[PDB]
């Protein structure tokens, strides 16, 4: 399968496919056939069939995405059409969050690990045959079970290598930060193959969705999904995960962009007087941040003042900026509108173009 | 070349609580990590500098007896070896040692940084070995590690582990997973290799609250609540297979009380007679485990309100893989002289006190 | 320190047969077991002093067109490099030494003094990484060892399993108990610990007779029978439960065929739908371990009468599992270029030439 | 356990005994997924057979006619084994050698081709025999069926029970795949070695191969008077193995092999290793040389030459401190310890093959 090429169109850092009903049968064991129909995939809630915050408003997914039978994301041809023809998408990367006819219920977080692992399995054995190879401007991030490294590294160890991956897919909520030693052995697997890491939005994880308790309204849960990835960025950042591996690349994928930069901002001004705990850390905190650290750029950040997008995208990292579409999600944005009216032009054009390249390794 | 433990006509004590003087530790700690714990202490699971989320009450919880000219309770070799190892004749006394201080809980192995708790780990281990068990081998160590990062702890047990004074390695009650989960299997996989049974003492913290549905107010609750960490780990040990993959591991849940596990896995069978399909690869019925895979120790001793009834749940347990402990220095101190009530059994009275501790230690 | 093996334009070949020119393997050799072999030979599971129990027929089954100057075919580096290396650019071959000397099929490892037969794999080791994989490291060793002495296999992968130039460990495909049985265990636990899949090599010998119902008689029954005995070896390592215990072990059958292999399997698992009750530990489906366990080399190609069936066949078997072998310089060579029939599929052949055997060797 | 070491006062010792399991007695010693195994499946072993194996008992399961009890099988009630055996001849040390799970003549547990059922059986058996028969009445003592075909099983029984005081030792069969000084079961000695324990192989069918080394036998003559050709080849690996070099504190007893045959076979032994010695140059005695301290061999079925002076000869040739009284009981072929000896046998002898050989074989 031929390297991702991208020249007059654009990259496209986060769609969402879903498998059609029974597609990853073919791929699971017989054992988890029957396991899933007996028990379902359980995970941290007391609940049969959806996650602890449901989705609001029609599954939050677009009106006009829904095909003929099934889900929104779930019909190949709609998506060609609908997403990859009509953006011009030269490299679109797919984060399957569920492996049915769900918005987001990960596979990696089921709570029978082994359960995990087999779906995360099915998801890239179905992904590759289903959409990659019959259209190579898709390519898989391959979801793996991080809270078992065994099995994500034997599984990137699997597929890791082949042309149609090009990253690793992980969730923005664990039971432990991520800069913990627990997931190095994913980080040194990935570094093995070349593959990034991108970390999508998700429930879950074992903890409640703040740091301070569970939320009670739809504005508190959504927009408290960006806490989750504030809090791995330190941890990956402050352990020091960055010098044991001075290679790996994480992108944050739906955790906006535009607060990164002042967490940054604190997290320096705060190491300046207590650097003294983490003596063997060997850069200052942001110097990570340029060859370490990307962001999806879905759901765009909207200042009151447009000026201070590009101001805040820049204190972050201009560079380390990512398109994303999040195709057919309710808040998807359209590279033809997303950037507001005074947006640099260089500035997006390398964050449609130039700075996912990097990011993937074209 | 240090002997093997012999257990002719005394005991075996199972949970013996030293501490390390003021200063004991200084010499096995790099001087990056003593000026961390000056200037940070051993930061955990809490908001709190110095005290755990549960700190004491009277006394420090401590036998108002055996507390030294100076120093804390456990802290004073002599006063160990003359009101406790001498006082109940006591061969072998396994040490688990709870604080790098003078303090009476607060774990080593649970410093949320993972760097600093195997560097206390370590110095606990040659502190405890020079200072306890070669000048006195009646006493050896169950050596703590730090269970969170088993990368970490396999490296203590190939340090130190096949020294002949350490008897087993010394986890907490309370982790962030289930013990069952394979994140701990290296280091279940590392005690095997080294021949080296596991004792998992009572602890606070762990990451969740202390009960599974929230955190208890009161002092009953709060000692009462530490036997359901236990039950816990029994299910999540028994349930995930582990002594599949591990079947000559042999693990002791030490201060979690004894009796209740029996009406656990009671429950436990009779739950898994109609849900069994759910963990096909399971070898065994639930039960049939205990035998082989999961030690007690009895401190502090269960009290029914008719006597009789110690005995009958304790081999509705499993009367062979009940382990005597005192609990020295601590304010429940079990004495073996008054432990047991008047009809209890011989046959199990004396097998909980030495033929049982032998066969998990491996004596 | 030896690169990586890198293979882009060229392709694997798994299976090269490469001996020790006559004296090769003295300096690697303790001058105790020269002696031995000077004084006994290798003495093996026969009554025979030179020969295996079915010797080859014409021309001791090597290519006509493969003898050196002097030597035995395989003995002479420069006319493997020009005959096949160069000549297919293979770019990770793997040798299989099959005897110490100028022969075809006399494994060092099925000795019946087991030190010897370990002295002698450890020679053969050391021997051809210095004279054949570090000058040309488009080669790379399959390392024998003693299946039959687990002790000494663990303490030769210990020895060299981790050098670069090393890409497998070998042994046969007989022995004395199916390779499911706990016997073989250690090596597999040394193997994966080394990273390192293993290969079984057709072989005479093991202990029992040729099939499991009599010794064969004519030529045609001796050669398509070593088939049968990976059969049994691949039921045995799967009912076993073998990779349940190592769940990233990697085996590869060489030389067993590789077609038969899909309807073995089909039967295996109709049979145990009916009577999986017997091995109730097993927590796969039989054919679900083929995927991820289960690998098989090409050579001598299956030759379908309606050659569709070919890829059919392989297919069924598991066709990411196929990996490309010449056998050089046996008389049933296969030429990549011809071995494949017209209408087979690119990608299949590219597989099987290329990212199977990359895959399979961590390459 | 807590017992007192095994007394021979003026009784005598019986190396070979052989209770058996009433129905159902193992039942409470094995977990639930191996009795279902055994009712779906029985115990299968090296033979196309069901319920026996593959060579069935001639006469009457080869029991004496009169050691049937009310119900079971002979050996399988405790009383009348304490009437008919142990007061009767006065036996002090009468030691276990259980070598079926049941009623079934001559089945062992260690050679179920299962060897998770092997290792669940011989485990049940222990327990059995220790609670049923062996603290009852510690005048009988076990020897521990072990896994020899997996060592790593066997291993973990003896550290199970083998420091129990109610073992005197482990117990394997003379048959096995490989010969008995192959490393393989170097991790079983060493084991047993560290529990002080002496080792017991105990005539047996199976193994894995023919019962000759030159095809199946067709007749009972071949096959009864066949058995001594295992424990010739046994002696032989053990010994040039060197496997009494690498522990040399093992004791091995031969039981029910017959014992005369061993001296001329030693001899030859002896006589071929002057020539060709070179081959096994480790080996750090000559070969009769490891006897004494090594092999022991039990008497029953006595040896019956035609001149009876010719016995005592064999035996001394052997090695007489290393000749072990047994009865067999409750087999056919039964030695009784007042006429198993001929009439002019030597009495220091005699009573050193009662009581003081197999006090120091067993360690007593
Ligand atoms: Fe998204
Ligand atoms: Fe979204
Ligand atoms: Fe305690
Ligand atoms: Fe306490
Ligand atoms: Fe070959
Ligand atoms: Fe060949
Ligand atoms: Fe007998
Ligand atoms: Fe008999
Ligand atoms: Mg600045
Ligand atoms: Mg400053
Ligand atoms: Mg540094
Ligand atoms: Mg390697
Ligand atoms: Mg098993
Ligand atoms: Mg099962
Ligand atoms: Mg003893």
């Amino acid at each position: 399968l031929p390297a991702p090429s991208v020249t007059t169109g654009i990259v496209d850092a986060d769609i969402h496919p879903v498998p059609q009903d029974g597609a990853l049968e073919p791929y699971l064991d017989d054992r988890w056939k029957k396991h899933i129909r007996e028990y379902g995939v359980r995970t941290t809630t007391g609940l049969q069939f959806i996650s602890e915050y449901p989705q609001m408003y029609g599954g939050a997914m677009r009106a006009d995405a829904w095909p003929e039978s099934g889900y929104p994301g779930s019909d190949r041809e709609l998506l060609r059409t609908q997403l990859l023809d009509k953006h011009n998408i030269q490299l679109g990367v797919l984060q399957c969050l569920a492996p049915g006819g769900q918005t987001l219920n990960p596979a990696g977080q089921a709570l029978n690990q082994e359960l995990a692992a087999a779906l995360c399995r099915a998801t890239n054995d179905w992904q590759l045959e289903h959409l990659v190879y019959p259209d190579p401007r898709m390519r898989a991030a391959i979801p793996v079970t991080f809270e078992t490294p065994d099995y994500a590294v034997a599984e990137i160890e699997r597929v890791g290598a082949d042309p149609g991956v090009v990253a690793v897919l992980g969730t923005s909520k664990t039971l432990e930060p991520l800069g913990s030693r627990k997931y190095w052995p994913i980080y040194e697997a990935s570094v093995a193959q070349n593959l990034p890491i991108q970390f999508h939005l998700s429930q879950g994880g074992g903890h409640a969705n703040t740091g301070t308790g569970w939320t009670s309204y739809h504005t508190e849960y959504h927009t408290g999904h960006v806490q989750s990835f504030q809090s791995q960025l330190l941890s990956l950042v402050l352990s020091g995960t960055f010098d044991r591996f001075p290679t790996l690349k994480v992108m944050f994928v739906e955790g906006n962009v535009a607060h990164f930069a002042p967490l940054i901002q604190r997290m320096d001004y705060t190491w300046e007087t207590l650097r003294g705990e983490l003596p063997d850390l060997q850069r200052k905190p942001s110097e990570y941040i340029r060859d370490h650290i990307w962001a999806s750029t879905q759901p765009i950040d909207e200042p009151e003042k447009p000026e201070h997008l590009a101001e805040l995208l820049e204190e972050f990292c201009g560079d380390n900026v990512v398109f994303a579409t999040d195709y057919p999600h309710f808040d998807f944005d359209d590279p033809e509108t997303a950037f507001p009216r005074s947006f640099p032009v260089d500035l997006r054009d390398k964050i449609l173009r130039g700075n996912g390249m990097r990011f993937f390794g074209v």
